């Protein structure tokens, strides 16, 4: 068959003060009248049954999860004891499928307007997997040189639009992101993945036993076991843990509009710089993304800043620095 | 006998959002648990009887002034129809004195902690007033090269510390201010004045007839005459109007600590730059001023900015632009 793994187990620290530990980004209606998570399940449901859809989560957001995705079975929600980033998150999820069953790993913080373009891309990814095995990533074609994107360099072509990962890069300085685009053959690391359960779990033991050995004989739905094991599991991402080191990483071309709700800069790029109005007063200040809350905000003498007013607090952030909003959360919480 | 003329009819537009047209800066408690106006009044009352003190205001602030200043007779509050800046309020205030009455003109928004030393200086001015006549001012020894002040180029010395004003200057470049302070022959222009009532009026007649003729026979307390009188009178400070033009401005040295509460930087200059606490979260942000309102403020990647949060609005201001807060009030109101 096929199984979709929805990763909804992070904090969404970079979206303070809208996102909190009590209410992470996954449940916010940033776009449309639907949450980030809801949009992801709907896109998935287009072609798949709910029975086939699995959500790896922190124990706290279980009840939240049941609300947003009522059609999801109670059993298909997995509750983690601790968050240790996307690497372990993938391991517990992949064990639930059949050994040879293809598992589509999806972040819940992606905005992909064209769901059919999406599914064509997942179909092609499905056939590539059958044809070459390995671990697939979905590389978005850059439309700009955005910092705060991981990148994928293209290796030897296998078939049209499917290549080996020549080089897996991260964290571009402003010029280093201009370098990337120029080339013609650097794609944005989407954060989506496709693999067959068995091959993936096999590469984890090779690449990251720290992960494997403590989770190989652990049942995912045993909370008290998962707890006991996660105490020895490292907090590393899928990418640093596996997708860099592994010698069978492939990349498929995702030729569609795609955005990652990573940091506040991403929301700006969607709806654009805020224009002056009764509630947002501007004086010698260009390229501002303000978000108001029943009282006006004036920015004077500042350009390329994010301003977000909330009952949780106010963020005032230079756009370049948007990735550091973690620090705020870390200190505050 | 000597009279005091307190200018408290302005809007405090550069203190938005703390200062509003309903509650301007003169009624705010920027330092200590008293308002600017109250401090100004208590300073005066040390050596002076309330009957000898006059406060010039806008009409809307009349009831509020009474509450702040219960010792001041109702009749010693002169009510204005509309703002014409200080030069007009200086005229209708001074007219109330006798011709040979030395009037001491005081902004309601200075911080001068050492009242003993202030008064010492006004006595030295008073004696200078008898020997030399002319208009006096009070020039503060510049402690740093301020961009925000006008300076008093010392002319001929009449007597130690007391000089003919050679010239009145304005907002220097960091460079040009650096020249004035390095030379030792330039004092900051406090905005304080001392003059005999007849002589001042005589100067307005010579430097600003516009004002003179329209208010020469007006009764200041007659609201409607004044109203018709102000319809015909230019909005202009006493500095541009009279002091810059006239040929008998003298200046006395103020060695005391003095500060003008002219914009938000002035507050920072007193309180100092704000440090991290439970409510001010700083992340790669230096030299910052933050006024919280019972919810956390995080500043990320911005140096030299003012952030003020209130029920009325939020200001985010690059320091060097602090003067432009007027333009916020203009748009918003
Ligand atoms: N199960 C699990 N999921 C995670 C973990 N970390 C992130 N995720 C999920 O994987 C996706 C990638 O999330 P990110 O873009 O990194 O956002 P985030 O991790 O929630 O929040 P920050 O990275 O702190 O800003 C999101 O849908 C998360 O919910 C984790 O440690 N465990
Ligand atoms: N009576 C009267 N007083 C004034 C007028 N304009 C300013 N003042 C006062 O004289 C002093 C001058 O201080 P300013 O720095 O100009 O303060 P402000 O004009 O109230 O506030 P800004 O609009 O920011 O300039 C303050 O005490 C003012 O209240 C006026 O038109 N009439
Ligand atoms: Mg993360
Ligand atoms: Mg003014």
């Amino acid at each position: 068959v096929m199984k979709a793994l929805i990763l909804a187990g992070g904090s969404g620290e970079r979206f303070w003060p809208l996102s909190t530990p009590e209410t992470p980004k996954q449940f916010l209606k940033l776009f449309g009248n639907k949450s980030l998570m809801r949009w992801t399940f709907e896109r998935v449901l287009e072609e798949m049954d709910p029975k086939d859809v699995i959500v790896v989560t922190h124990k706290d957001y279980v009840e939240r999860t049941k609300k947003e995705l009522p059609e999801l079975p109670d059993e298909n929600i997995i509750a983690e004891p601790m968050k240790k980033n996307t690497a372990p998150a993938c391991f517990i999820g992949t064990k639930l499928a059949d050994d040879d069953e293809p598992v589509l790993v999806l972040p819940a913080d992606h905005r992909i307007p064209d769901t059919k373009k999406f599914w064509k891309t997942v179909k092609k990814a499905l056939d590539a997997l059958e044809k070459y095995d390995g671990l697939f990533t979905f590389g978005i074609v850059p439309t700009r040189p955005e910092t705060g994107y991981g990148y994928i360099e293209i290796g030897e072509e296998l078939e049209e639009g499917v290549h080996k990962v020549a080089q897996f890069r991260e964290k571009p300085d402003l010029e280093t992101a201009k370098k990337f685009v120029e080339s013609g053959r650097f794609l944005w690391n989407s954060g989506m993945f496709l693999w067959k359960a068995r091959e993936f779990i096999e590469e984890v033991k090779v690449c990251e036993p720290s992960i494997y050995e403590n989770l190989k004989d652990v049942d995912p739905r045993n909370f008290e076991e998962l707890k006991k094991a996660y105490e020895k599991v490292p907090s590393i991402s899928v990418d640093y843990a596996v997708m860099e080191k592994s010698k069978k990483v492939r990349v498929v071309k995702a030729d569609f509009e795609w955005s990652d709700l990573g940091n506040w800069s991403s929301v700006r790029e969607i709806e654009g710089y805020t224009e002056e109005s009764d509630e947002v007063i501007l004086v010698d200040s260009d390229r501002v993304f303000v978000k108001t809350h029943n009282k006006p905000i004036a920015v004077v003498g500042l350009s390329d800043v994010i301003v977000i007013d909330t009952p949780n607090g106010i963020l005032i952030c230079k756009e370049e620095y948007a990735q550091k909003v973690r620090e705020v959360v870390k200190k505050l919480f």
